[PDB]
């Protein structure tokens, strides 16, 4: 057996957009994401799936059945988002220069929550207090992310700008939204410091500004592909993340961190290991270095420094890299650049979603997590596309035998949230990508146990890996699968 | 849900040969089966794969833990059978006209017995007492066998007559083993009435006489390719089960059935109805209405009539027929003849041995039995060659469903044993084809729990297929399998 | 055996964007298509796949062995075109009111084309001579296409257009690329009537618009997301086309018609037949009504500067499009058609080409039957060829699709030839060099060219005019069980 | 360009129970094999896939429309087998000690020839002629074998021996087979010299005695599983060729050699070189250092009466075989070689034919130059060929072989010819029509011959005496992603 140790918790994470929606009363359709989905020129480009929210898995009515459901699968740590537009779904007064690159402070206190306080649906509040006081009562240690993508419409209207008009709410292009964000997340903690046991600021601002401006072809908002659009993003980004840590912990004395989209970087040939390391600084410590050394571009900005109490670690698969004159390139027919249900160049089998299955790959992110920057890690998402349930078991097993791996090797990790509970809209992607341990039945919103539920429940129950499922820390047999 | 009757068990089947041996001393070198696989040059031809039996997964040793995962899994009913040879090793004295062709009665009684118990080995006597012991103390109900295909060496040397030598011990091309089989069940039913609960004379006896003289390609031994010597080996068997019944029952008052491989007889176009009834006739009437009724070739046996009280039904696919000129004829790409780990010429996803995925024969089998003989059945035996796990949850639940079906519909049908527990040794296939819920590792002989045993303690446990399971009942999907 | 008309040619169709550069001098790097595939934001994206044309199968300097090649192989018919970058890479003096919508007329003389002259590149000029020359040479009749997707940088900057700015040069957004192309037509015909036996305006114009404003997904410049300009863009790319016709009128008596890209579309369930025609009305009809009926929409009028534009229709098909009656309308559905996986097998069990199109050769007879039916204008099938670097399928499908023609004109349809695409592997736009289509193949390191077995097979059928009894048994779909599902 | 000596021929190898029938009158049931196929008990036990041979491809009645297709072609050597029972389908009278196990030496003399030809089928001999007529016509070199695996009933019924039934006639396991022999390939050398260019005693012995006597499930006569039988039979082929090749030259002063079945044999790893060269011993030098050198085992002896009976080596080859070194000896893998999945892929990654076997060309470079490194004696690649009716893999199979067979005389081995298995499609013994080898497709319903693509590329071949620079790329291995896995 594969035994954890005594507080670590294994549980599950999910976000407010992809599975809130589906129960009648649901519906928030002031986002950009949902304009973005909605939008016809976006659908006929094929840009996005043209599968809707709003026939989503209902966690928005039936959370009590998920709660159910996890408990009974054992489980003891959940990670969820507010949505900030079912929160703020009306434009607030303006503020403070719009033209001024840096956003150093946003001065936060009682008075001026007090009135935020006037804005905010109240409807919104108390549903959230419903859901949260439920989870709490299975047991459920509590993570609260403030965002996971989705603006308000007021703060962002993406068809304008892929239409390249920047006249109106641009999103992460504006500073507008980092001053917005740090106060919408001092409200949240303010509101909800009860039942809360730790933070995240965001989920994945890295695919927020990579995919949103760089990625064009993901069909994520608003699509307008510039390279110094993208660095803007990012920049505004980083910032509003020291800003809403400096405005939750304006009212919370409790952790706050941060969740990010890792790949494990692995050289194509021996030659290739100076190309791993510039790609690991291109994707991964130039924006750590920023939030925890506040090293940015090369000054340092002590607004920026040490905002930043843990790491949330994202996970799927490795991305293959050779050096290149100029630098470095990634290689198609590795990592996520596979054909789906299928093999990669490496003989190893691909997911629904073409994601080539190399669990080692996060032995190597949490260690290289760990040795840079000495934060607790919590594996924030990890799972796999998986309708039919045939890699999942393996999947699950032999990523929870490389977080032991790393605690063994000295790793401070304290939970494995897998991705996810059930399935859910996978964003431009639509339902067709079924990441849940539950299928859901989108017609009758039905949660099924699939096998690597009854897997799981054996690891969380136990807390460890049994030695009756230790096969499972293996790679999914490929004769019988697609080639 | 789908919900079984208060008395209705779930458990597993499986085999003496196939796995008892692999733990040092388990070793039972006297057997036909084990000469047929040891032999040279039937190693040479390919007819057997070169695995051995002596290298199985050793449950002479290690039946308490078979029988504590057994448990665990929620299992109330177990059917396995003694091996012959182990308490019969050496050659008994000769009694009887060997010339005659039928074998009208076989007279036991209590001298007889106390007789043949002084050749009897005592150790392994002992030893199957151990093992029936534990097994009743974990509430299994004991479905005892008493043949499943190896015969004694001293009975049949299965190679002289592979080489068209019929001077020596012929097998069941004797009546010598007719009259011996009688006894030894007349004698295992004295020894074990106390721990037996129903019994059964013999597993399947329509494929050792069609494999051993007809399929010859299959390995089985003799592998003597006549039909008449076919012929004339089932018709010793059907008389050897008629003489064991009335062994059985001079000493016990238990019932006494027979397990029978089946296939679910499908028409390939709505003109082939005749060509069902034609195949259904052939390979499965003309032996019950022998067997139950007498009837036999067109004459009635008293002595056949009336000699069975259950029916074991064996079931894995469909074999498709078509109407033809003379008669009919199974068509290849369907059922059990088709490409390995691929697809059927229906688009139906097939096994590791090849066999298509056909859960509506099974409701199509029992019903049929059902109202041609209004006798109780078991299941005894179904499941799937899937080392890997992919299909064998959907499998699992597909037919199980059909069972529910089946008594539904008003069929006495009171267990489903699953074939098998664990990875065992498939004849001359060896030991690559492997059908546990459990997974054999063969170098060390641990036991490990696929996700599909974990579904089937959900339904033993609940006694139904449960709401969160019942997805299950379902074709695995094709399209991330291999073509 | 399945003969053909003693008038009938076999050939080729080849562009110049795809196929010239690739020697020492060829370079062209004057165009908005050029710009696009280098332009590092696209790359980084993936809208382009990073290989360059400037690699290519080098017909610009190669051109007499691939005549040599398509000699050899029997072939009597080549569709080529002029790069209009070429010949005027740098702009032309501005002429003509720019705000206003409809272009009508392009007024060209001898003067005005004399003065056109004195900006042409000589070399370029005197180059394409030499190719045409040399291709006629060899017996070959010649159809002369005047377009063929890239326009000269300075009549369209597509990063600026890509990026959402309307103010440079806007391609088929403006009327000063209508009136230019016009005027490149009517040079073009001035400069080779001698040489040319049929001429074409434009290759596949639906495709420009289409893949350029709403196919973003498919890395086609400006790859700007807009129902409203897609539609402007094609209402000029048809004036164009009109005005090109009588500008080449103007100067020569020989057929003018077009090249347009074609799907059969078929229904799903018997129920589906309306959603047949309304996908063939708004994919095909609207276009072709306009320049031959003069009908259009700008409500629903008769332009006579648009009506009569037209000799000829160039039917160019690889596959189907398979439709089905919506509540609003009608949609088309993947896993059939240009919408399957590669190297698979569609929905319906048919065979899928490296480009993931579904083997369909029965559409070809649905299409060219149904133009005739229309217009009654003859027709030349000329673009017709599979992805197919092995060679697999090739020939199952290069036999096939010439018995639909045959089946074609057996029903009364008249057409005049058959142009497989192509001669040779070439550049294959933003999917780059992977997808090959050459009856030979192209070693793009030494730039030599091998036959394919399907070469060998079309020299049987090119040299005989026929489908020969030996090769019939070709006129069938490849065996799936082989090959990838 | 990879150019062949002016004497080498490229043609193609048939043999006569394979091919023969199909037309009306050219029924041949009285061999072995015939009513092995028809047996109702090995039909059901799948031992015989239950196709039969009368329905096949018809070269009895259409050996005219073959040979045309042949010459077009550009082929100019042919091997083909006339079959004894069709000759003497009757029994001949017995002459000799049946018990001897030795058959040193078969007195053949002109009045002993004179008697035989009393009792031999007047028609068939005379239809043999117009056969070979025909073929010489045609400018074709012919090698005639003498046999081809079918033995007349009299001399084997393989039922009676499959059953264990060893009193009736016992085929190879009688030395009555090797008198008669003998006698027949004396004959037919007597009455067809004047036709025939070289001559064969047999073809793969090794698959007769193998197949028929320990690899069972193949469903070769008789199906006898006996390590000892098998020895018996193999020691009795080995004489019958001795007193064939002294038969014929008794007669004649043409060459004569035997062909054999051949596999590449190829180390698992760099520790298994020591199992290639015991599986060559096995497989491979055992039998010709047998008939080369009269080298034996009955001990290890020097037999005077089968030292040097062989002119040439006729190489049968598709693939190899991957040996591994062993505590006992050594062991074939599963998995590469003729051992694989079909259509699929070798656990090397190779692309597998039809039948399951690995494409591996370099193989035939290792048989050719060993055989002649070991004997040096001239050979002829007698049989080279792949299932394969869709034609994906042939054409890369085909060039990629010849290319081997340039790159064995490169390297000073004398070889000259290459033989294709095979001109078109036959009866592949227990497996009936599926497998089909021919460079023409079949159609068994009305006997029509098509030209796969790989015969086109078979003509460029033949008739320029070369691989040609323009299909030089199919000296490749056929692209595995577009095929089944
Ligand atoms: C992490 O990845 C999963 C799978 O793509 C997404 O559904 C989540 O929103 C993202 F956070
Ligand atoms: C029923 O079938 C299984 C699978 O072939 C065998 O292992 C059993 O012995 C037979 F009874
Ligand atoms: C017709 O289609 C082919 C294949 O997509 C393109 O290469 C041509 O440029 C287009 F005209
Ligand atoms: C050589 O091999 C081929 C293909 O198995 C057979 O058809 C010939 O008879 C044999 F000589």
């Amino acid at each position: 057996m594969y035994s954890f140790p005594n507080s670590f918790r294994f549980g599950w994470s999910q976000a407010g957009f992809q599975s809130e929606m589906g129960t009648p009363g649901s519906e928030d359709p002031n986002t950009d994401w949902y304009k973005w989905v909605h939008d016809p020129e976006n659908m006929a480009a094929g840009l996005v799936s043209g599968d809707l929210p709003e026939n989503g898995p209902g966690y928005w009515g039936n959370y009590k059945t998920f709660h159910d459901n996890a408990q009974k699968m054992g489980l003891k740590i959940a990670r969820l988002n507010v949505e900030w537009s079912r929160i703020f779904p009306n434009p607030l007064p303006r503020p403070f220069d719009e033209s001024k690159q840096d956003v150093t402070e946003v001065e936060i206190n009682e008075n001026e929550l007090k009135r935020l306080d006037e804005y905010a649906n109240k409807d919104a509040l108390n549903h959230y207090r419903e859901i949260f006081k439920d989870l709490k009562s299975r047991g459920l240690y509590f993570i609260l992310n403030m965002y996971h993508w989705p603006l308000p419409l007021w703060l962002h209207d993406p068809i304008r700008v892929r239409r390249g008009d920047f006249t109106g709410p641009s999103g992460w292009l504006s500073t507008r939204t980092v001053y917005e964000f740090a106060r919408f997340s001092a409200y949240i903690a303010w509101k909800f410091d009860d039942l809360v046991d730790e933070y995240s600021t965001m989920n994945e601002p890295n695919v927020v500004g990579g995919l949103g401006y760089v990625g064009v072809k993901s069909g994520f908002p608003p699509g307008y592909l510039s390279f110094e659009l993208s660095r803007r993003a990012m920049y505004n980004i980083i910032q509003a993340h020291a800003r809403a840590y400096d405005g939750i912990k304006s009212v919370s004395k409790k952790p706050v961190g941060i969740i990010y989209a890792n790949s494990s970087f692995q050289p194509l040939t021996d030659k290739d290991m100076e190309a791993v390391e510039m790609a690991e600084n291109d994707n991964r410590w130039w924006f750590f270095d920023a939030i925890i050394r506040g090293e940015i571009t090369k000054i340092v900005r002590d607004d920026l420094k040490g905002r930043l109490d843990w790491i949330g670690v994202n996970y799927y698969t490795r991305t293959v890299v050779k050096r290149t004159e100029k630098g470095y390139v990634s290689l198609g027919g590795y990592g996520h650049g596979c054909e789906r249900n299928s093999v990669s160049l490496a003989g190893l089998p691909t997911s629904d979603f073409g994601w080539e299955f190399f669990p080692e790959g996060l032995y190597d992110v949490l260690t290289k997590y760990w040795n840079r920057y000495h934060l607790y890690m919590y594996v924030t998402e990890n799972g796999i596309a998986d309708d039919a349930d045939y890699q999942r078991p393996y999947y699950l097993v032999s990523h929870v035998y490389q977080v032991h791996r790393a605690i063994n090797s000295g790793a401070d990790v304290r939970g494995y949230l897998h991705w996810s509970l059930a399935d859910n809209y996978e964003w431009a992607s639509g339902f067709s990508m079924r990441f849940g341990l539950l299928k859901v039945d989108y017609n009758t919103k039905r949660l099924y146990w699939r096998p690597s539920a009854l897997v799981y429940r054996e690891i969380a129950t136990n807390g460890a890996i049994t030695d009756e499922i230790e096969h499972l820390n293996s790679v999914p047999p490929v004769k019988p699968l697609r080639h």
